[PDB]
DNA sequence: TTGAGGCATTAACATTTGTTAACGACGATA
DNA sequence: TATCGTCGTTAACAAATGTTAATGCCTCAA
C-alpha cells in the first residue's frame, strides 16, 4: 500500500511512465518473449498458459500493487512462456525492460528490498498453493482456489461473503484448478451447495462455511496470515 | 558454480562458518519457526510439511548450491513453516540470522542479484510443476517428479539412465505427488514398466523412455531449458 | 415474435485414483 | 536356522474424476 506507492514515485522520477490496459488484453505473452519487468498498479490480471493442443491453465491472479517478471534480472532470459491477461474493466501498470531495472535498483536499495520481499511473497504463495492442491485432488483445489478468491475478493454480506469478480464461470474455475470439462465443477459445486457452504445469488457466489474451505486449504490460509495479515483480519 | 564461490567467501570473510548436518536432520522445522537464511552449499535436501493429521507432503528438492529463506527481509517475519530435511549421508550449509542477511547484501550488489536470481528460479520453477501437475492428474504428477529428478541426479549408461538417490521408496514419490498410499504409486509405476518407460534396477529406476515424461511435464522441460540449461544440455 | 449461441445443470458411462488386505521378497537379529 | 519388520507387488472393492450428451435458462439480435 504505502511501500508501493513510495516505489511508484521512484517509477515517475526516472522517466517511466504508466500504460493503461483494457480487459482481454495482455502486457506480454508467451509467443513474443519479450523480457520485462512489470508493476501491476490498480487493476485485476490472471497469469496463463496454452498447452501445444490448446489446454489453458490459470496459474494465479494479481491485483495491483504487485511486480511480475517475465524475465531474469542476471540473463535476461525469460522466466518462462505465459501470458498476464487483463481480466478486469480497466488496468495501469508501469512496463520496465529488464535492462533498465537491475540499473534502476542499484541506486535505491528500499525498492530493491520491495520488489525482493514480493518475490518472496510469489514463493511463500506457489508452495502453499501447491501444498493444499496435492493432497485432496480436486475437490480440494476447488475449496482452495475459492479460499484465495474470499479473501482478495470478498466483503461480508448478511447472506454471507460476498465474492465480487464479474466472471466467474465454470469453466473458469476449473482452470484455475486444473480441470478441463465444465460438467465437473458443476458437479463439485453442485455438492458444495447441498453441504451448504456456498451458495450462488445476485450473481455472485456468496461463503457462508468459511472454516470449510479453510480444511481444504489449511497452507492457504496459513500464508494469508503471514504475508497478506491485513487482507486476513478482514475475516479474522 | 562460480557465482556460488564467490558467494560463499564472502560469508566466510564475515565470520560466518559452515554448519555440518547429517541424514535425517532438520535445519529448520515448521514447530519452531527461526527465521534464517540457509545458503546450502553441498548435499541434497528435501522441503517437506506435515499437515495437523500427520500427512507429509514433499514439495521440492535442493542440490547444492542453492538458497533457501524461511523468513522476509523487511518483516523478518515467516514466509510458512517448513521442514528442510537433510537425506544424503552428510551436507554443508550456512545458516545466517534473517537480520545478519539484510547489512551483507546491503553492501554488495553482484552478491545481491545473485540471491534475487535465485528466487527467480525458484518462482520460474514453482509455477512449472504446479502447471504440469495440475494438467493430467497423478499419472502426470509422477511423471513430473522423474523427470525433474532426471535432470538433476540423471547420468546416462546403457542400461538407460539411472536415478542416483538412496532410498527413493514408493512412499516419497507419493509425498513427492500428493498420493498418501503406495498402491498406488506402484500401480502407476507398474504401467510405466509395461509401457517400456522405466526399469528397476539394483533397487534403482532407470529411465528408457525420456520423451514420455515430456509429454506429461513440458512447462518443467522449459523450466530447466531456460532456468538451467547446462543440466539441460547433459540430456539433450 | 422467433430462433441462435453460450452457460449451468444433470445424467450415464468410462477411467482413474483412493483404500484395504493379502502375498511374497529381502533384510536383520538372535 | 527360524522369526520378525519393511517394502514392493497385486487384488478387489469403493469413491472420485474424465468424458460425452442432452436438457433448460438466459441473453442477444432481427
Amino acid at each position: 500500500n504505502a511501500q508501493a506507492e513510495e516505489f511508484k514515485k521512484y517509477l515517475e522520477t526516472n522517466g517511466i511512465k504508466p500504460k493503461q490496459f483494457h480487459k482481454k488484453e495482455l502486457i506480454f505473452n508467451q509467443w513474443d518473449p519479450q523480457e520485462y519487468c512489470i508493476f501491476l498498479y490498480d487493476g485485476i490480471t490472471k497469469l496463463t498458459s496454452i498447452s501445444e493442443n490448446g489446454t489453458i491453465m490459470n496459474l494465479q491472479y494479481y491485483k495491483g500493487a504487485f511486480v511480475i517478471m517475465s524475465g531474469f534480472i542476471d540473463t535476461e532470459t525469460s522466466v518462462g512462456y505465459y501470458n498476464l491477461e487483463v481480466i478486469s474493466e480497466q488496468a495501469t501498470a508501469y512496463v520496465i525492460k529488464i535492462n533498465e531495472l537491475k540499473e534502476l535498483l542499484s541506486k535505491n536499495l528500499t525498492h530493491f528490498f520491495y520488489v525482493f520481499q514480493t518475490l518472496q511473497k510469489q514463493v511463500s504463495y506457489s508452495l502453499a498453493k501447491f501444498n493444499d492442491f496435492s493432497i485432496n485432488g480436486k475437490l480440494g483445489s476447488i475449496c482452495g482456489q475459492l479460499l484465495i478468491l474470499t479473501y482478495v475478493y470478498g466483503k461480508e454480506t448478511p447472506d454471507g461473503i460476498k465474492i465480487t469478480l464479474d466472471n466467474l464461470t465454470m469453466q473458469e474455475l476449473g482452470y484455475s484448478s486444473g480441470i478441463a470439462h465444465s460438467s465437473a465443477v458443476s458437479r463439485i459445486i453442485s455438492k458444495l451447495k447441498q453441504e451448504k457452504v456456498i451458495v450462488y445469488k445476485n450473481s455472485c457466489f456468496y461463503v457462508q462455511n468459511l472454516d470449510y474451505l479453510k480444511r481444504y486449504g489449511p497452507k492457504l490460509d496459513e500464508w494469508f496470515y503471514l504475508a497478506c495479515p491485513a487482507t486476513w483480519g478482514k475475516l479474522n
